[PDB]
């Protein structure tokens, strides 16, 4: 089998991407944040604290003839931005772009933190990291991809995120029309539960390439590109007026600036992030100070190849016995 779904930025800044997901019988379609940085499928639901729902579409298990309460199971998760959610668990039929999994763990939110409440466009998350990170207790549950894998034509999924435009998530095949040149594959460590790999270096604008190993994770659920402070300092030093701001929380730059591109290495191959991808707009409405899309990972404890980097590429999440990651230009 295969599936193919369109993913859409939630706002004009590409702050995140939502993909329609069908849950239950009859289908309830919710717009979920496909997150290769986490491993829980959780949704706003009829069980969510009334006051914490503000425009989201909810999953109502009582309306689904195929939903079953997973007895005694609970979940609780905290993400890297300090956000969190928790609740109970159902199993139900879940379909993504024509690909169907029966008996998928659908984690129903009883509580969500304010950032979720405040974002009416995201109805929940669909995790695509390794199931070893899944938070369900006392019986850990598998991800949609893990459950579908044996059924797929090939045990892969691909992420093709757009810059201020829709993109695609494919399951089970590689669309050879969706990228240019060849796909370069690179080793993955699953030891922390992530799609963790090692970039071979970087360049700033028309700068010479710096060969240096940068370990980090391919994370579609993170908006920005988080890299070592040395790398980030080298980038922003090429932008007149750019500065690290403690008050704002990162590098800012004049909104009048033209940003240089940023290149990262995949083996001997190179992926170029155009400068405009690194502009995340005024720090506050009306400000002429803009927030940077490349930020230091110092204090995060891990480098993150978030959407700013991934949207520059066609990315293969290869779920074979020994997983690997592939990158192509597009
Ligand atoms: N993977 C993720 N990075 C940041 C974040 C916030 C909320 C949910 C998922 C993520």
């Amino acid at each position: 089998s295969t599936g193919s779904a369109t993913t859409t930025p939630i706002d004009s800044l590409d702050d995140a991407y939502i993909t329609p997901v069908q849950i239950g019988t009859p289908a309830q379609t919710l717009n979920l944040d496909f997150d290769t940085g986490s491993s829980d499928l959780w949704v706003f639901s009829s069980e969510t604290t009334a006051s914490e729902v503000d425009g989201q579409t909810i999953y109502t298990p009582s309306k689904s003839t195929t939903a079953k309460l997973l007895s005694g199971a609970t979940w609780s998760i905290s993400y890297g931005d300090g956000s969190s959610s928790s609740g109970d668990v159902y199993t139900d039929t879940v379909s993504v772009g024509g690909l169907t999994v029966t008996g998928q763990a659908v984690e129903s939110a009883k509580k969500v933190s304010s950032s979720f409440t405040e974002d009416s466009t995201i109805d929940g998350l669909l995790g695509l990291a390794f199931s070893t990170l899944n938070t369900v207790s006392p019986t850990q549950q598998k991800t949609f991809f893990d459950n579908a894998k044996a059924s797929l034509d090939s045990p892969v999924f691909t992420a093709d995120l757009g810059y201020h435009a829709p993109g695609t998530y494919n399951f089970g095949f590689i669309d050879t029309t969706a990228y240019t040149g060849s796909i370069t594959y690179t080793a993955v460590s699953t030891k922390q539960g992530f799609w963790e790999w090692t970039s071979t270096g970087y360049a700033v604008g028309s700068g010479t390439f710096k060969s240096t190993s940068i370990d980090g994770i391919a994370d579609t659920g993170t908006t920005l590109l988080y890299l070592p402070a040395t790398v980030v300092s080298a980038y922003w030093a090429q932008v007149s007026g750019a500065k690290s701001s403690s008050s704002v929380g990162g590098y800012v730059f004049p909104c009048s600036a033209t940003l240089p591109s940023f290149t990262f290495g995949v083996g001997s191959a190179r992926i170029v992030i155009p400068g405009d991808y690194i502009d995340f707009g005024p720090i506050s409405t009306g400000s002429s100070s803009c927030f940077g899309g490349i930020q230091s990972s110092a204090g995060i404890g891990i480098n993150i190849f978030g959407d700013v980097a991934l949207k520059a590429a066609f990315v293969v999440f290869n779920g074979a016995t020994t997983p690997t990651l592939g990158f192509a230009s597009k």
